[PDB]
């Protein structure tokens, strides 16, 4: 196989439309909808884009998928129950910003009853609480794990880990700063310029998505110094917007 | 929180004794076994590691976690029953070689009966059949996927999300060879260094990864030519070792 071919969107959507009847012929009426992504008001693809699409099944707890290539282009299909769907569209993880912008981008090819209509509208009407707490796991579980691997790198090294955890520790800056603005990146591309461009951001983000976004990542002293300087910030951003993490425990249970 | 702080592994352990005996205190009968994992389960833990514990339950169904941050330190703690923790340590995902060296180097610190020895050895006995599938689902699931997002990229940009995009790649080689290998690499600082030390490297592997250890991604021409030249020796190192993925159907169900 010769990887992803150019392919139009014409030439994409035939192939989609094949998959829906597809799935009609194979699954009959259990099948409630077939939605395929990055198709409703937007083109944001590219020539060697692979498709993607979802399936809202009737089956109780139905959550299987189907992801394959035919050597020239790639497909992945999820089969979903409503009510399993629907949970997850409600669920704010760490990756929120990059994951669930694909609830608004879904074009619905065959729904019997509106029930895509719901999973965006589900997707949209989250409640604000639910960023403020993903927010606080996030500063816990990636951006202080982060710090003890950057600084263990300072004292133990390896350095030649050093651009890979700092283009992790962007991404993670990335997720926190979606968070905090509700924002959906657009493509995972596109987060790094996107995150950049938002107002009230922690002190040194930016300087260190320069490093990231421009592949200079062989400075390692530099690299050190600009990651320090993104943890202070984190310090003085998170204390100003109140997102407070809970440190008065040695054993939370 | 200042960030994590130095601590000597002597300091670590009094710690997860200390949550060991509040989870004893705490879930009593139902604990069956408490394990310490990652370097210090290893005893090479660096001075800014972070700790991470495991807990086997004989709850059903059980499966929650504790993570927190003293601001001085960090822990997270799994509590799984004995069903689903087994059953995770025998699934082998395209991260095995990142996830699953946790089952290979627990230090018991509670064990009321062998129980961490069973999941040692439900991880040691996974089927060769299970690492040949999630090879080949890797090569599709990720391989295949990057290919089309870096030749968008040399299309239509943005050549920002390259630096990002070759680490990602970098890695997920890495994974391949972890996973051909049967290796599960000492820590995430350690998966590029251990990787191209190994054998029966596909071919344009290791001038990608010198790259991302160096630092030096700034150079968009030369990172697209690198990842054509490793999807290249994907391909032949796939057939070699036959690793042959099913082309055959434009539609698989
Ligand atoms: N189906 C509803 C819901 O899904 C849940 O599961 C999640 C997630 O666990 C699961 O990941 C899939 C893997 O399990 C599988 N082994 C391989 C698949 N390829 C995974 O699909 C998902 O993750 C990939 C990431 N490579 C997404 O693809 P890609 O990089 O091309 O992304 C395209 C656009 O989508 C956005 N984006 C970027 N990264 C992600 C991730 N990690 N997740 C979701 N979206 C992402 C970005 O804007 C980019 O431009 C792939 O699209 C994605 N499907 O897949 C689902 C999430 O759909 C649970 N199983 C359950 O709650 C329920 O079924
Ligand atoms: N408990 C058994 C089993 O676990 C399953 O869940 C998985 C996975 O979903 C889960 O991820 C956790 C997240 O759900 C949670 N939001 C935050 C936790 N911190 C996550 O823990 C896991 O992911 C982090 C990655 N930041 C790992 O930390 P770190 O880089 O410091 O890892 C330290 C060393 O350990 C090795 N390692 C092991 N797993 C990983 C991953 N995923 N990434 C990178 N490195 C990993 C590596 O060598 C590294 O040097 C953290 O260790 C990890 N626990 O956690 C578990 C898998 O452990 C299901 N919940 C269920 O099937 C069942 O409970
Ligand atoms: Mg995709
Ligand atoms: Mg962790
Ligand atoms: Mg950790």
């Amino acid at each position: 196989m010769n990887g992803p071919i150019i392919m139009t969107r014409e030439e994409r959507m035939k192939i989609v439309h094949e998959i829906k009847e597809r799935i009609l012929d194979k699954y009959g009426d259990d099948v409630k909808a077939i939605g395929v992504y990055g198709s409703l008001g937007r083109q944001t693809d590219g020539p060697y884009s692979d498709i993607e699409m979802m399936c809202v099944m009737s089956t109780e707890e139905a959550e299987f998928s189907h992801e394959w290539t035919t050597g020239e282009w790639k497909v992945e299909v999820n089969f979903d129950s409503e009510e399993i769907l629907l949970d997850y569209a409600s669920q704010v993880e760490s990756d929120w910003p990059l994951t669930h912008g694909q609830f608004f981008s879904i074009l619905p090819i065959y729904d019997s009853g509106g029930y895509l209509e719901k999973v965006y509208q589900t997707a949209k009407s989250v409640e604000a609480q639910k960023f403020h707490d993903a927010i606080c796991a996030l500063i816990v579980e990636e951006l202080f794990e982060y710090a003890g691997k950057w600084r263990n790198i300072r004292v133990q090294g390896p350095t030649t880990f050093l651009p890979s955890l700092t283009v992790q520790v962007a991404m993670a800056g990335a997720m926190l700063i979606g968070l905090h603005h509700r924002i959906c990146y657009t493509t995972s591309a596109s987060v790094l310029t996107e995150a950049v461009k938002q107002s009230d951001l922690p002190s040194g983000y930016d300087h260190l998505c320069q490093f990231v976004m421009s592949g200079q990542l062989s400075d390692s002293e530099k690299l050190l110094e600009s990651l320090e300087n993104f943890w202070n910030g984190i310090q003085e951003w998170t204390e100003r917007h109140g997102y407070i993490v809970d440190v008065s425990k040695r054993i939370p249970f």
